[PDB]
């Protein structure tokens, strides 16, 4: 059905395991008559064939596929492939790995996004190790991961080259979504609102902080957007302000980014307000304090939260009346900003 | 001065230069004329020739150094290599690439602790963005690449135990795929002083249980099943972490969204819980007065998510632990503030 995978050795054979725990449908063609043998031990048929033969290709079901994952090893072969599928099945969309820089630059240059340097993702995991058995943290030694990662291929990118509100969306699951959706759907139709999706973005918890210090500095009005989640925020939003709201930029010597900026906490919840009558310190509101206390440090006017209760007993039009009323307040603090 | 790199070509000069940006000083061993210039381009120290020479390995500072990292292509030369390693230099580390499953395996065999398979991660991000084309969220794809990942290791590490060949092999394949816990969760552990002292102290008292959860999931991959059966255990649980804005630390954040699951701790039924009790173990750079911000003053109040998310689950809040004035603190008040919270342990269980 959707899935096309030319090559099947230790890289094609991953990516497609990947895929099928997923319960993904998919042709894998392989050239190598021992690798299909091997496979076919473990349960895996694969079949025989060059995937650069467009027959081949048509056969397997090209037409009629979404994805085409170029897992050949050799450069040459591997972009053959590439220019065959975009003139032969321009519908395609192409995944591919490449061998090295020479190679992911030529990719690029053919119009593939993010071409994956097959030894690249290993290669910075053994430094980790490394980093690990001479004494750094774990954790450390991966931000440090991070920010190499992040050098390398802004540098690599350079050299295929050379051949005001802001809403900080939050919910972990967006395509999950139904309140927050609906608000966000919302607060599009209206002018200018730039929204930044924090788990589309870092979903692997590496947060750009200059790409996020700039957004900031764009915007008049801030918005921290996301699902209520144990009487709190989701974890990238946490580590979005530990890491962006920097010294001494967000706060210290100094440290004034912030200044005069106002703030919105809105905020979706599975109860209603009475499910917040629990501990020593009942009640919604309370729950602010962190936030609240986290923006005025930093210099940040906090405006009264925008809250939809009840998202879990409902008529299917409170999603959309309150959904409104919070394009209401964003436009509301506008026409008065 | 301390790391050994034997070979420079992609995979070692990436790990290099990771290196190079953490000021760590190195050596390499490549038999390729074409990467000279490269190496002398970052100032590094060379020794041009075949790596598995004892003499070349002896040159290099094998005999001194912590780390040699074996980044060989070839599987059998990589394995020669390791085999050198691991009978003359017995103080070295060895960091080794594999290329494959088969040559992972024979490295494990050989003591090498984690061999990483060279293309490995690279096809879980190539295998994501198969999957995100195909409509996921990036987020739920990363989480199905853990499952996998997790999965394929221990899957792999039970083929290791068995003879090497392909139907020994394939036949593991087939039938595998057919009391107080500490959960400390500061991210730089290595940096810490409060926490660190508090832990030197809980260590002094039996049975204490410690997970560092940023030793443990650097990549915040969490295991709710190895999670759930340490809290299992556990009759007191104790969240212990550094203050980090007016709450707690990202990743046990993310520990409560993942461990606390329905309904192992909430819902039907969802007693796991039930009659543990939890201390909250915090410490903060302000005294009591850097909480007087905001409509909602004073340390107490923040207190509440974690409160209201405890008495949720059936667990039973007890008067929080808190070490204030890390900023500006006496020794005296640090050594004095951890020998209370090890009290404060010892007083739980006379009582239980
Ligand atoms: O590194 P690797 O282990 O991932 O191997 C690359 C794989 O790609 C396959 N391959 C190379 N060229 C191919 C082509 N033209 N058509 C189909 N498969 C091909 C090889 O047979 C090999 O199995
Ligand atoms: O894939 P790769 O691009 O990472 O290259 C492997 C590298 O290891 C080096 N290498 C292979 N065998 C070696 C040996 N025996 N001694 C020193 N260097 C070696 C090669 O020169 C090559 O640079
Ligand atoms: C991990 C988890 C924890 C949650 N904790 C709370 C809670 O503390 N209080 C609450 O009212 N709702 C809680 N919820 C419910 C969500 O807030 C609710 O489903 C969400 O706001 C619905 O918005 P959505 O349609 O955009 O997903 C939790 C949900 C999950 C996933
Ligand atoms: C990102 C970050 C946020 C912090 N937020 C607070 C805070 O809200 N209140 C406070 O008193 N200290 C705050 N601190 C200070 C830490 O709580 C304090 O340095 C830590 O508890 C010291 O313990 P340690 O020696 O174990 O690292 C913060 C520190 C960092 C790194
Ligand atoms: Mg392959
Ligand atoms: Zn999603
Ligand atoms: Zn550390």
């Amino acid at each position: 059905m959707r899935v096309i995978i030319a090559g099947f050795g230790r890289f094609g054979q991953i990516t497609g395991r990947l895929l099928l725990s997923s319960g993904v449908k998919m042709v894998v063609l392989d050239h190598d008559p021992d690798h299909i043998e091997t496979l076919r031990k473990f349960g895996m048929k694969v079949f025989y064939g060059d995937a650069t033969r467009m027959d081949l290709l048509e056969s397997a079901g090209a037409a009629k596929a979404e994805v085409l994952i170029n897992a050949i090893d050799d450069p040459q072969t591997n972009l053959q492939l590439t220019e065959m599928v975009k003139e032969h099945f321009p519908h395609l969309q192409i995944i591919a790995r490449a061998r090295d820089v020479d190679h992911y630059i030529r990719l690029r240059q053919a119009g593939v996004e993010k071409p994956e340097r097959e030894t690249f993702e290993g290669a910075l995991k053994t430094g980790r190790l490394a980093l690990e058995s001479l004494g750094l943290g774990p954790y450390e030694a991966r931000e440090r991961a991070d920010v190499f990662r992040r050098f390398n291929i802004q540098m690599v990118e350079e050299m295929a080259m050379v051949e005001m509100i802001l809403i900080i969306y939050a919910h972990p699951y967006p395509h999950h979504s139904h309140a927050n959706k609906r608000m966000l759907e919302q607060a599009r139709t209206l002018e200018g609102v730039e929204i930044r999706s924090l788990y589309q973005l870092y979903p692997d918890f590496n947060i750009d902080i200059a790409a996020e210090q700039e957004a900031l500095s764009r915007a008049d009005l801030i918005v921290w957007q996301h699902p209520m989640q144990w009487y709190s925020i989701p974890p990238l939003l946490k580590l979005w302000i530990d890491k962006v709201f920097s010294h001494g930029w967000a706060y210290g010597h100094g440290g004034t980014a912030l200044h005069g900026k106002h703030l919105l906490w809105a905020v979706t919840t599975g109860g209603g307000e009475s499910h917040f009558e629990i501990g020593a310190h009942p009640g919604f509101d309370v729950l602010s304090q962190p936030l609240q206390a986290t923006a005025i440090y930093c210099g940040l006017n906090w405006l009264p939260p925008f809250a939809m209760h009840c998202t879990f007993i409902c008529d299917d039009e409170t999603l959309e009346g309150q959904a409104r009323h919070y394009k209401q307040r964003l436009l509301e603090w506008q026409e008065a900003h």
